[PDB]
């Protein structure tokens, strides 16, 4: 691809609006958002994680208005995480921080990602365990050996599917994704504070070096996010992930290439 | 509305300033600004909180002088009234250790202002979908699980005080396209409040065509919410307690066709 | 007030420069800079402190030289705590964090404040608890309702005087002082740690969006300060206030008005 | 070597991409990327690291296409690879709490890399002067109470892999003219992690006279730390885990005389 | 009156140095450490060891002889060693069973400063009533304005191992040669952060454009950090410092 210059005119513009749900695990019909409770193998070797209790990476790929070479350019992206004020309920079967007190809120490790790219997000596989055992409808890094514990490049893959690739196993692949802009924040530690901000006055360029943002094959946008925000901790005790859905909004424009 | 020039001359501008005290539930003649004790339901479909226990937006519609010409909103002034009060570590409050001073307000919190030329456009998000709102608050109607991450039914203007719980809505970042708003949600039990006073701070309200919040019927909207932390007395049973917001909007007059 | 042009020349400038000692109480005659240990009463309506468990606001008026109509411009600030070193001493008499330990620094609550202005500093009034009883010799709002716990209109008043209005009951007005300029952080909670940073290389510019800084009526300056760097936590357990003092260099210059 | 102007044309610049694996003791075949558990010495005195218990510095020299003219390092893309494994709270940790999650990886964190024309230069410093640095180890000899704060004696070139421990060798300050080096120390047991990721972030390695590190032999030197904290086994033991990371340089041909 | 600055090969010059710390030094083994923390039985009887008491760090460097003074523009520096404070296997305590030790934190204080004479101090006591030990220099006749601030408590930094870190301050009323920037960070659990580069440097300029002026040409560097306390296995805690890297570079100033 050479690209060439930017179409002008009303009608060489276009924008796109949209949210994507998380995917925490959802253990049964009343826990959309959440995970099964998380529990702990009773070896290294026998880390064997239940399908529900895995965060997944959220995906939407988003048609365009059809061009044919033109190429629909993304150009700047606003976005937010929806419902922040929820994980103000610390009236609801919760664990008292103390006698009398109130329930404790959602805190503790966090992941917050998003991206916007023409084609869909290129991951790499990364294990904290090669020997957990990944579960039935997941897909995760096949064929592990001790080296997938630091970088092992057979595991690759696309972000082509919903509630299928866990959050612990994958991450965007930096050898990989020029067409396409990631953002990411891991935040670890079991009594880490969520700090989340909303506002509609803050916009991302995705433009590179070059003036160029990622350009839309076959008039696809993709869209991916995992918004994480902490454990939730029951009366007993026991934790379980809790995630918010992530708001999109997507500026484009004509650009012509050969 | 195609915007078109700006209004000069001395005529052509004007000035709101106010404030917004915070509507934190007010459990008795002697609360104001504190919510009830927090108390902890003992299962998901049972959690039923009292209206008391619920803080809320504070919103208010401020009327321009009359007036196609619009009032375009471009900067404010902002900030939390009363941030010392927080130091009185001696009324009732629970012992960090023993023979040690009272504990401070901390913890979760949730710092909220916008201004806009409408009301604030709502979506509603749920903790609990099975939650029992209490009569005389709006919140979210016909809730089902997906109303736990995003039920696009759930959509709301934040017309009135007391009414609107903070944990139940937030800004609808769909719509709000004549509105600003910034919030910021610092959860946990032992967070500290870092509230910054100065009257030396302004934040510019145009958008990306230099364009402000125009108001509608000649009505500046503002909304507030202050959730500072929880107050824990003697008995170790917990209260929201909230402060006050100043708000300082400049004016201009814009021609729109 | 027109304000009209700034005097130039070597006769038309000139500097303040001074520090305000902190007032937290004074307890005794060995206590200066610290507060009364703190006490806490049994219920809300009986809570009633001593003076010397409340620290206050401090101030000075500078007297410039005489003018008359020219006024005193105040253009620049340098400030900073001094002393704060002095919080490494965890050796005299504090609670050991552990067995054999060293002793617990000051830490927790802590408001630090500052303000230039042209006329005294001015109030408002807000309580944690209305029914709060102020002790005698302390400046309080007066008339205290149960909307004096968010905001009560009635209580206006100017720091006017030295060791008598208690940080806790007053802030700076929001809905005034437009002649003067005021900077302040409270940074609440049992275990903040104190973060104190000094140079001589920081200058603050006073000047409004206009290029004027405030104005020196009848040829005075009004510094202001409060620097509650957290609580001393001693053997007991008891704990008290500690505060610091401020420097404060100012650079005014003669302006004409009409 | 006078600098003199950078060649232009399509030939003129190339980019070297990969990923350096952490080296962080690696006590069996299972374990790639952890340290052995860590224990502790019954005196000062008897401190006695094995060696699968010391994290080690990375590098890599990347041979460049045959060139006077030397390839000039310009711009720097790097991140850490596999952030997201840190969520694994699941696999035969320290519950937090009863019946709660595996405490995740935190404590103790460097994060550090260094892109540079010629090997890394060393300058040790030692904790404790007494410590027995094991065999197979690179450390500085002939420690005396001054290598606890600086003895100049100590200098190394990083010119070799699981060999430099960590915790005795810091980049050298008084040397390095050629290298751009970056790291941060963040200490203390409950730490949390805070890693950020992103493809849109590009740290420039021109010094103030517009001149980046200059490839001697044609050899491109990269070094790195990525010790992210440390995992806690059910039994209480602690373990050193560490992270790749990824590096993207951009190089341009510089004539020299 | 300062006036132009000198061009050509010969105008400039470079300082590159370190300073140690200077923590206490309890005995033969233990360089760039305190002597373990007591805490005295009561506030009035607070009587510190002087081997427990960290002190400012200086030099005085000679610059080549030369009216023309040396002038200080710009100053890279960092804390050598950062990676040290990794040691959690020394005789430490463990956070919890079979734990690794828990590693240096707690209230640090980084501080540097360059100018073209000696840094000017200002004493500020927590305690007036602490007796402090022969061989420092300390704020003398303390009274009870002292723990606020007394004006009679005015030195120069102007000797190694003297000047205990708890007494003194920067003088913020002098000062005038000298640039200085210091943080302290107070409470038991903090987090030492350390960030080590050799890509970031600051200038000394004032807002007229003109550095330190080294009289009789000596460069005056100063130092303390602090960077928290190390627990032993008893519970026991010393402070533990790190030597400061700094590099000025300086261009001769004509002055009258
Ligand atoms: C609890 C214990 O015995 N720890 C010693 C350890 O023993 C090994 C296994 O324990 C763990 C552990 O808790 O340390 C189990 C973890 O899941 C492993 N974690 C990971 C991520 O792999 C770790 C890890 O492999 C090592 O710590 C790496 O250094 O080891 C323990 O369960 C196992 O017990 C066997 C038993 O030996 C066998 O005879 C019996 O039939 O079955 C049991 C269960 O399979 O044995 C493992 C050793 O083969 O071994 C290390 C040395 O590698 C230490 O001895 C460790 O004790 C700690 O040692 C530290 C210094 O290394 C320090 O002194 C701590 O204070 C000690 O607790
Ligand atoms: C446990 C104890 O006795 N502590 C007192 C200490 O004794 C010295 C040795 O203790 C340590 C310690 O304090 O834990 C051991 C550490 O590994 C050392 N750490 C380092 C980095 O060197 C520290 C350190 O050197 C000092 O704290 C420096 O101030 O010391 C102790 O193990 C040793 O025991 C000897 C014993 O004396 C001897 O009779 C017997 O034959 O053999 C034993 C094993 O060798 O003795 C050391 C003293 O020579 O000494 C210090 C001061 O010198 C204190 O007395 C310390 O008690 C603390 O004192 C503090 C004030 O100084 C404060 O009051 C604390 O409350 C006390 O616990
Ligand atoms: C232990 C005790 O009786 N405390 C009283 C206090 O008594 C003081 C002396 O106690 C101390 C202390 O509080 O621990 C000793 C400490 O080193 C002093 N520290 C400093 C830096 O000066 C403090 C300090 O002077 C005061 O707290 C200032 O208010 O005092 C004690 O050792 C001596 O025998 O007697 C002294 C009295 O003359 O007096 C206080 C009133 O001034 C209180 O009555 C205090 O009692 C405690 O008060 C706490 C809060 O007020 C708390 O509620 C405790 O329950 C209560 O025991
Ligand atoms: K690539
Ligand atoms: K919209
Ligand atoms: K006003
Ligand atoms: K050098
Ligand atoms: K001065």
């Amino acid at each position: 691809v050479e690209v060439l210059e930017v179409k002008t005119g009303v009608d060489s513009i276009t924008e796109v609006e949209c949210f994507l749900t998380p995917e925490m695990g959802d253990p049964d019909e009343h826990l959309r958002g959440f995970s099964k409770s998380i529990s702990i193998s009773d070896t290294f070797e026998s880390d064997s994680p239940n399908r529900d209790m895995l965060p997944c990476y959220s995906v939407a790929r988003i048609p365009l208005p059809n061009l044919n070479i033109l190429m629909w350019e993304a150009v700047t992206l606003k976005t937010e995480v929806i419902g922040v004020t929820s994980l103000m309920n610390v009236h609801s079967n919760g664990q008292a921080t103390h006698d009398n007190g109130a329930g404790k809120p959602v805190q503790g490790t966090s992941f917050h990602f998003f991206s916007v790219g023409g084609e869909a997000l290129e991951l790499q596989g990364v294990l904290f365990n090669y020997r957990t055992k990944y579960p039935d409808g997941t897909i995760f890094p096949k064929n592990a050996t001790v080296q997938s514990q630091v970088m092992n490049t057979e595991h690759k893959a696309y972000l082509d599917k919903n509630k299928a690739y866990p959050v612990e196993c994958w991450v965007p692949d930096p050898t990989r994704n020029e067409n396409t802009r990631y953002f990411g924040t891991l935040t670890g530690g079991e009594n880490v504070p969520p700090v989340l901000h909303i506002t509609n006055t803050a916009t991302t360029v995705l433009l590179d070096e070059f003036g160029v943002g990622p350009l839309c094959k076959g008039d696809n946008l993709y869209l991916s996010a995992v918004d994480v925000c902490g454990m939730f901790t029951n009366r007993s005790g026991s934790q379980q992930w809790r995630g918010l859905s992530r708001y999109f909004k997507v500026q484009l424009r004509k650009r012509r290439v050969k």
